[PDB]
Formats: C-alpha cells, sequence, structure tokens
C-alpha cells in the first residue's frame, strides 16, 4: 500500500494509471476488499482528482470504478466518497463517459442517493436527474437497471419528500420503463412510481396524467411477486386519493385485477389488495357498488375470516367503509349481509386492537341501523340483523366491549346494546 | 291513562297518591313498561312536582318510582326526565327520603349519570356527591351496591374528564369500599377507582396517597375475575404514571402477583397483565431488574411465542422496554437473549403492524448491540446474537421489512442488515 500510494502521487500519467488500476483490483476482492486501509491510505481525495474533465477516459474509467467499490460500501466508508466532493465529478461523467464510466457512476450514485434522505437531496441538487435521464438513450440493459434502480432511491422517502419538482420529471421516463423486457427493471420502476405515488393529489394526478395506471393494473397479474408487491403498492398509493382519481384506477380494470390478489399466497400482497380495496369503499356509492359487481365481497369477507391478523384489519376496513354506502343504498348492506360478512364481523372484536373494534362496530352498526329500518319498512317484529349477530355470538362479544378503556368504544357498546338487544 | 292523568292533577291529595301508584306500577312492568305512552301523556312534570319538598313521603316515593323506572328507560326516554327538572329533587330526596325514596333515588341518578358526559357533569354540578357519599353509613347493602354503581359512572368518562374537584372527594370511601365483602360492590369500587386513576399524575398520586394501591394488588388474587379485571386496570393505569409512582406499586409486591395473571385462563387479564409489567418494564433500571428477579420474563416470553396477537403485542413492549434498560446493564440483555426471546421477536415481524414491528426492530437491535459489543470485549470473530437471529429465521424477516412504507422501519431494517448481516 505504500508503493502504491506513492505511484498514485506520482506526476507521471503512466504511473498513475499503474496505480489505479492496483488500487481498483483490491477494491474488487469479493471476499473483504480492504476499503478502510485504503481509506487510511488517504488516497481518496486523488483518485477523486482522477475523474475530473480533461483526464483521460481509462484513467477515469479506474479510478470511478475504484471509488465506486467505496462508495458502496458501508454507510461510512460513502461517507468518504461523498466528502471528497466526488458526487459532482460523477454527474459529468454520466455525460461524458463511457458505458463502461457510466456504469460506474450511476452505481455510485445510486448508493449515495440510497444511502439517506439527506444525501438524496444533496444528490437531486448537484443536478444529477438530467444526466441519469440521458442514460435511458442507451441500449444496454444493465446500465439501464442500475440507472433505473438509482432512480427509485432518488424517489424514495417521506419525511423529507424528495423536492418534487426535480423527482417528478422522471414520470415520463417511469411511463416507459414499465414496458422492459428486464425484469430487475421492471421491479425497480414500479418501486420509484410506487414512491412518487406516495404524495398529495398533484403527485398522484401527475402519475395518472403520463398514463402509467393502466400499465399498473396489467403488472398485477406480473407472473412473479416482486412486480407485483411494487405494483400493487403503487394502485395502493393511488386510489388514496380522491374519488375522480380512483374512478380512474377503476376505469383500467383494477378491480377484475385485484380479484386474483386476493387469492395471493402471499399475506401482504392480500393484505395490501384489501388496503387497496378500502380506499375504493371509502368512496363513493357508485364506485362501492363496482367493488360489488366485481365480485370482491365474498373473497374479502373470507379473509375477514381466516387471514392473519394484518389483512383481516384491512378486510375490516374495506367491508366497513362499504357498509357505510348502506345509508344510502341499504341494498348494499343487505348484500354485504347475504354474503356473510355478520359472523366475521363479531369475531374480530374479539382480537381486534381498539382502532379496529371502532371500525367494527362502526359496520355491525350500520348493519343494524339497516335491519332495523326495514324491519319497520315491513310489520315484522324483528331486526334479521340483530338476530344474525346474537346466533354469531356477537351481542356477548359487543357486551363484553362496555368495558373497554376507550369512550368512544364503551359508549358506542352500550348504545348498541341498549338499541338492539334490550 | 286518560283517566288516571284525571287523577293526578287532581288537587285531591288521596287521588294524586292513587293515581301515582297506578303509574308507577304500569312503569314497574317486567315485560315491556308502556314508558313513552305514559311520557306522551305529558305527566312527567306533574310526578316531578310530587318529589317536592312539602310533600307527603308517600307520594314523593310513588313518584320517585315512577320517574325512576322513565329514567332508567333508553336514553330518549332520561332526557324526557332530565328536561322535566327531576336530577335536583333526587339529590335533595337523597339526603331527606327513607331508605325505600333513597333507592329510587339513587338508581335515577345512577342512570342519568352513566347517560353521558353531559349528564355525568350536570348531576356532578348538582352537588350530588355529597348526598351520595352519604349512603354508605348505611348498613343496606343492595343500597351500598347501586350507590357504589352510580359512584362508578360518575367517575368514568375520559374524554371530557369528570371534575376532578368533585369525583377525588370519593377516594375515602372507595379507599374502604374495597374491603367489602360483597363481590358487586367491590367491583364496582374497583371500576371507579381504575377510572379515577386514569388521570394525569395528579388523579394517580391522589389514589396512591389514600394508599389504594396495595389493596389492588391484594385484590389481584381475588378467585373472581370480575374483581381481578377492574383491579389490574387500576393498577396498570397507576404504573403509567411516573417511575416513583410505579414503585410505590412494586413495591406493594405487584410483581409475583402480575406473575400469576400470566397464566389467567382470561386473555385480557393476560394482556393488561403483560401491559402492567410494559409500563414497569419502561422505567429505571432497578424497575427492570425487579422484573426480571420476579421472574416475569420465562411466561412474558411464552406468551410472546403462543398467546393472541393483542397479547403477543403486550408482552413485547415489555421485552423490548426491558432492553433498552441492557445499554446501562448488559446483563439484562443477556438474561433476556438466554430466556430464548430471540426467536418469538424475530416470528413476531411477519404478524406485526407497524408500530409493534418498529418495537421489535429496538428489542433486536437492542440484542443485536450487545452481541456485537461483547464479542469485541472478547476475541471473538462473531456476534452471537446475529447469529442467533439468523438461525432463528429473523434475518430474512428483517430484510423483507427493508420494502415497508414506513421510513423509520425499512431504514431500521437496512440499516440492521448492513451493520450485523454483511
Ligand atoms: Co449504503
Ligand atoms: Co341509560
Amino acid at each position: 500500500l505504500p508503493q502504491m500510494t506513492q505511484q498514485l502521487n506520482s506526476d507521471d500519467m503512466q504511473e498513475q494509471l499503474s496505480a489505479t488500476v492496483k488500487f481498483r483490483q483490491i477494491l474488487s476482492r469479493e471476499h473483504r476488499p480492504p476499503i478502510d486501509v485504503v481509506i487510511q491510505a488517504g488516497v481518496v481525495p486523488r483518485l477523486v482528482e482522477f475523474m475530473r474533465e480533461n483526464q483521460p477516459e481509462m484513467l477515469q474509467l479506474e479510478a470511478a470504478w475504484a471509488l465506486t467499490n467505496i462508495a458502496s460500501g458501508t454507510s461510512a466508508q460513502t461517507k468518504v466518497v461523498v466528502d471528497a466532493d466526488a458526487v459532482p465529478l460523477f454527474i459529468q461523467l454520466l455525460y461524458t463517459g463511457s458505458v463502461e464510466v457510466k456504469e460506474q457512476a450511476i452505481w455510485a450514485l445510486g448508493n449515495v442517493a440510497g444511502d439517506s434522505t439527506d444525501y438524496r437531496d444533496y444528490v437531486l441538487q448537484c443536478n444529477a436527474m438530467e444526466p441519469i435521464l440521458g442514460l435511458f438513450n442507451s441500449n444496454k440493459p444493465s446500465l439501464i437497471r442500475t440507472a433505473t434502480w438509482t432512480l427509485s432511491n432518488l424517489c424514495r422517502g417521506k419525511k423529507p419528500q424528495p423536492d418534487w419538482s426535480v423527482v417528478s420529471q422522471a414520470l415520463p421516463t417511469l411511463a416507459k420503463l414499465i414496458y422492459s423486457m428486464d425484469t430487475e427493471t421492471l421491479v425497480d420502476a414500479c418501486w420509484a412510481i410506487s414512491y412518487l405515488s406516495d404524495g398529495p393529489q398533484e403527485a398522484i394526478q401527475a402519475v395518472i396524467d403520463v398514463r402509467i395506471p393502466k400499465r399498473l393494473v396489467e403488472l398485477l397479474s406480473h407472473e412473479s411477486t416482486l412486480v407485483q408487491t411494487p405494483a400493487l403498492r403503487a394502485v395502493g398509493n393511488i386510489v388514496t386519493g380522491n374519488d375522480l382519481q380512483t374512478q380512474v384506477v377503476i376505469n383500467a380494470g383494477v378491480l377484475p385485477a385485484l380479484r386474483l390478489l386476493l387469492s395471493s399466497p402471499k399475506e401482504n400482497i392480500k393484505k395490501e389488495a384489501c388496503w387497496t380495496i378500502s380506499n375504493i369503499t371509502a368512496g363513493n356509492t357508485e364506485q362501492i357498488q363496482a367493488v360489488i359487481d366485481a365480485n370482491l365481497i365474498p373473497p374479502l369477507v373470507k379473509l375477514l375470516e381466516v387471514a392473519e391478523y394484518k389483512t383481516k384489519k384491512e378486510a375490516c376496513w374495506a367491508i366497513s367503509n362499504a357498509s357505510s354506502g348502506g345509508l344510502q343504498r341499504p341494498d348494499i348492506i343487505r348484500y354485504l349481509v347475504s354474503q356473510g360478512c355478520i359472523k366475521p364481523l363479531c369475531d374480530l372484536l374479539e382480537i381486534a386492537d381498539n382502532r379496529i373494534i371502532e371500525v367494527t362496530l362502526d359496520a355491525l352498526e350500520n348493519i343494524l341501523k339497516m335491519g332495523e329500518a326495514d324491519k319497520e319498512a315491513r310489520g315484522l317484529n324483528i331486526n334479521e340483523n340483530a338476530d344474525f349477530i346474537e346466533k354469531a355470538g356477537g351481542m356477548e362479544k359487543i357486551f363484553n366491549c362496555q368495558q373497554n378503556e376507550n369512550d368512544k368504544i364503551y359508549e358506542k357498546a352500550y348504545k348498541i346494546i341498549e338499541t338492539y338487544f334490550g
């Protein structure tokens, strides 16, 4: 190392190149590259020098390669490279460099961007977006992957949400990347899109205008859960928007697609599928009816019954939001009850957290108001739904809620028992 | 009714009495007392007239009785009585009335008070507390029961919390009632105390000052779970207070008692027991060491693995809080690991909601930091805990968390994987 460090500091171009190649090779070890000793040798800032505008490209590639092996190490190791002010140089190399040079720069920039939110912003402010977006006009798959990966690292994060004026510039490229033949590329593009869709209406509408929604919906039935997961996450973030934005996703045909995801052997997919659906049933009466017409209630009721809690929780919201539209269209409630949602709802009370008990009690109450409403509409002397709940053992569970510490809950419980089971 | 209404409005005493008796009788029907028909009759204000100070006591009783049957009906019916100015007369009857009159008055007041926080405050504001506490100097079980139940309704409610200057006057009486032989009385007294115990530091301190804690602890081993629940709830509320207030409960011997409750056939007792413990391990080092010395970790680790989620969740907090104390005394962490908390903690990650995942990742990161420090203090070239976690399958689960939408979680995950599994 002392010997190499010498060559590197030599003024002989040929000797500098000889040294950088060496530092690049040791930093390329698959085992445990002596990154820390290299940093301890103080040759980082020198290697950074070799990436300057007028250095020979071979020297630039070797130096960037070496620095990239370092920047892709631990966070500490990344800080060193960043502090040597390598980022601005990696970025100009994105414009100038050969494919090989570009592959190192984009990788290194991706690691800096994915290190933390402050580095994410640093990179964005160094204006990496322009040169990064130009990489997609190339035809090398591997280079496009890294680039897409780095792009997702720039879009990710919600405490400091990334500078939207900058990151939104990626939407057009992203809209094309989700048609990629490369699976890894597809995956990261969908993750990036989900990150951009994890924001206000402005963000969501932006994703809608570049016509990404329909492609996202087609990707829900991709053979791989690695593609399905981020695609669903993105769809889920989009339907969190307003009713108009959600209808866009619905006209793209997301409902029939969701029907398949509810059967996914992947628990988190069933979970986010129920989550997505609950943000659609949280919409207007016509959107709730659409969920009904797509035959999404039956599988939902089933999950409410057998899935893990984290999924049941989601199924409940979906069903409870659906029952909210029952005040208007009473037949929605009638349909929910027909699909056997009462038993699952009652049982849930026994294992749910307080927020879910509130949600579940809302659904049960809406169900009771309905059964009460057409009980009067007829000369009947019984509230069928109330009777339904009693049989399912729900009465006893609602009674038990009277001892819950939460005011909203126990008060909701007393009112229910008193009103329908007195 | 038309005839009774007439007699009721008569100036003839013997007539008013006879008619009040008849209204009382029909409003006493076990079946479905015609309360609404009686209200429609418009005689409520008239009956209220009959409870005034100058009225013959028999008329006072029959009128109060009649109105109490109405007041103990639906909220809407209770409202009719409250709006007729009955409350202040029920209260003055609580002083002057015979035992029979008092029994009606206290049942009416309890129903008004339990209706809502508005009626609760109105009742407290009408100075009902003075004659109510005065009923405890009586020697009739049934009366003391209803009186205790009423006191419970008056102390309940946390959104508007009840006027502390008023409800706190019940502590001395409450401190004595928890030594009662009557189960119902004891139950209600314990509930009333748990409600008083859910306030700020002052409320908790007043409960400690009148020396209720030790009795609460003794009651944790009461044969009936109807007594243990509210007693455990009250104890739980007290330990949410500061470290000093928490030591009072510890010195009362709560730990051995909780150890027993961790095997309660009641899921919610196991749950609040874990919750109670978690609020003790959230204290200083000595308090965490006390939990350890009482042998609470093993049963805690067992629940973390096999209990319902709502309980596991509580066990996780208890164990996780304990590990935070590991920084100071590294042997706390070593002990936790020795009791096999790692495996159940990793598995929890697969089914936990985001807040619990965060709690779990902190526990795991503390354990992991400990295994790292010792590997250093020793020449070991392995982080035993990291290896335990990897063996348990928690490595992959932690890895998966990197795709969680929550920033604090995925950052935590990437940080862990990079730092201990690289
Ligand atoms: Co990194
Ligand atoms: Co009531």
